């Protein structure tokens, strides 16, 4: 027999998603090893290389679920707490990539996201970071909220810390990609706030995604204001992908509540829904819980009034070849918003510039620190 | 223009090395992101896909050096210590993969390994782990030695800790792959000992690799014996690749000095030198500092006398399709060494079973803990 390997065709086919799957080298956030991708794709059915097809992402979910199951078996039979957590993290990462682009079975997708959240809540007891977990009541909506503090934090010894609020994209999971981003701010002795708004994290497939997410961010700001451990005059809001769109909304509506805002490849409007690749349509359809015919109408409502003033400092990281949020619309916003907006545009980079994420998160993390220092920190 | 990507041909060509390049998801040890591989291989010259060729690994070194240089620029212009260290780690990882399979310019290879060691020694001041760095004098040889302690270690509060000694392979760097392995033992509140024997780490290309490495391990055991912080009755020796061969030697000569020994894909003898792929010959040639004609004679001297008794518990992880250390020779040793030896053989896995490294290091780390517990810990 030959050594277990990913077929040349399939490996080349998934080139767009490989940067997404590996994402950031994290300390706490679940992350796959190369071997996990091999375990998933080594026995992937032949003649199935269409990313637009529903058949491809079914087999993707099936095969990634198998690797997830294997790590849960290791976790259950683990002889130490450290080994148990390592296995649970690997399982959580595998289950996320199984579901993140799977929208065919609503019940199965919710189940996989419930697995990940169960693993996350259970891991908190073994964590060496203080995690204040509670529900924020916004009207009738009970929003899952997590306030995480830096390593070796003591309330008595330390002064009120700055806090960074981070928002999910359309297909991200809170304790995976967003916790991965959050570690760059925890590393700089900042508190971090991660949340599941309507249609976000565990709520994806249950409640429709709220276009007016700033309403839910306002409720987080109110909590941080009342929290003595948090310096409410030193707040940042970060958004990634569709989360970046919410960042631009926050900058317009409640921007004066923040020292700075980070937009990771969000835009003032999305490209033509019909012309989107076939999986992004289903992605958007599932997040908003609407059919094909209704989506272009929602995209029209989403389109921002760029005229409305920017109430704080905004830093945007965007790729030239972004096929979701078109660069021309972002450069239009950059010119109009003027000195309040900073644009880091990457040549020959796709949506979220994932080939540059390590270097641009170093720059982004330093930029946020500078904005707090400029506000007398 | 198209998005920056690794060519399907080159990505398929490097399938054997991708598990090696990404290795383990580490906290401290330098590690590449997917984007770093893209930055290295995106502009790799076309019609250059021969892994046996000297031209391929020159361009490999050139292109990986470029990514290393980029991270050093980020490190120098970094606005924080945390950002500086993140960049230095990325640079160190990039420079290692530039040199690890490059043997054409001895001066350039030593320079790249000197860059990595300089970055490592400079990072120690920013480390939250206690790193006792000194030289162990073995005859006339000044051996670089690093004794690292677990997170939040206090000598006064804590009792004498167990310590794991880890050995380099032929083409590994101490603060990259071996520190990555070491983190599994630091996570279990064990001290770790990593060293540069003759022809190992910074000494590769300077001094020939010592076949009798147990002589240098004996000097480490003597230091750990004299060290009050280390429980010398609770010692383990781990070796990876050719380091695994040293582990089998240690088990025979000074095995009674260790509770247990871990052999990660070492063997009692190497396959026919002439029949090795063309880059492993140059690899072995460079490590031993000998020409093609002399190597098969050294391989004959290397071959262990399996008859000699095993003086401690040994755990071997090996792949069925290992083309360096043949499985039949390891299974021969397993049968003869009997109850003292445990074999974890992976079906359809190559040398070091890199597609399984996460799961087998979880099992290995738990096995070592169990052997210490059996010796009254
Ligand atoms: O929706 C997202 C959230 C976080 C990261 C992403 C990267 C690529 C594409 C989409 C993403
Ligand atoms: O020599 C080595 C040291 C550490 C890890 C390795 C993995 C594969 C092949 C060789 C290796």
């Amino acid at each position: 027999n030959k050594p277990n390997r990913i077929s040349p065709e399939l490996l080349a086919t998934c080139g767009y998603f490989m940067p997404r799957i590996f994402f950031l080298n994290s300390q706490y956030a679940p992350q796959v090893h190369w071997g996990d991708v091999v375990a998933a794709l080594s026995h992937f059915p032949a003649g199935n290389l269409d990313l637009s097809s529903e058949e491809f992402w079914y087999e993707w979910m099936i095969n990634w679920s198998k690797v997830g199951d294997s790590y849960i078996n290791i976790a259950n039979s683990a002889k130490s707490e450290v080994s148990h957590v390592r296995a649970l993290r690997s399982a959580a990462a595998c289950y996320h990539w199984a579901e993140f682009m799977y929208f065919s079975d609503r019940s199965r997708k919710i189940q996989l996201r419930e697995y990940i959240r169960s693993c996350f809540l259970s891991s908190i007891k073994y964590s060496d970071l203080l995690v204040d977990h509670q529900y924020i009541v916004v009207d009738k909506f009970h929003m899952p909220f997590f306030l995480i503090f830096p390593k070796g934090y003591k309330e008595e010894e330390n002064h009120p810390l700055p806090c960074v609020i981070l928002s999910n994209g359309l297909d991200s999971m809170t304790e995976i990609e967003i916790l991965s981003l959050a570690e760059f701010f925890l590393g700089k002795n900042m508190a971090v706030a991660i949340f599941d708004g309507p249609g976000q994290g565990i709520n994806l497939g249950k409640s429709p995604i709220a276009i007016d997410m700033e309403l839910y961010v306002s409720s987080i700001v109110k909590l941080l204001e009342d929290d003595a451990r948090i310096n409410s005059n030193l707040l940042c809001f970060l958004g990634i992908s569709f989360g970046g769109y919410f960042a631009l909304r926050v900058a317009q509506r409640i921007g004066d509540k923040f020292c700075c805002i980070v937009n990771l490849s969000g835009g003032p409007e999305i490209a033509e829904f019909d012309k989107l690749p076939r999986r992004l349509k289903e992605d958007f359809q599932f997040a908003f819980m609407q059919d094909n015919s209704h989506m272009q109408s929602i995209f029209d409502e989403i389109k921002l009034d760029i005229s409305l003033p920017c109430k704080t400092k905004v830093f945007t990281v965007h790729g030239e070849l972004d096929d979701i949020f078109q660069i021309d619309k972002v450069k239009k916003l950059d010119q109009l918003w003027g000195d309040n907006h900073q644009l880091l545009c990457y040549e020959s980079e796709a949506h979220v510039c994932l080939n540059k994420i390590n270097e641009y998160m170093i720059q982004v993390s330093d930029w946020v620190s500078e904005q707090f220092w400029l506000n007398g920190y």
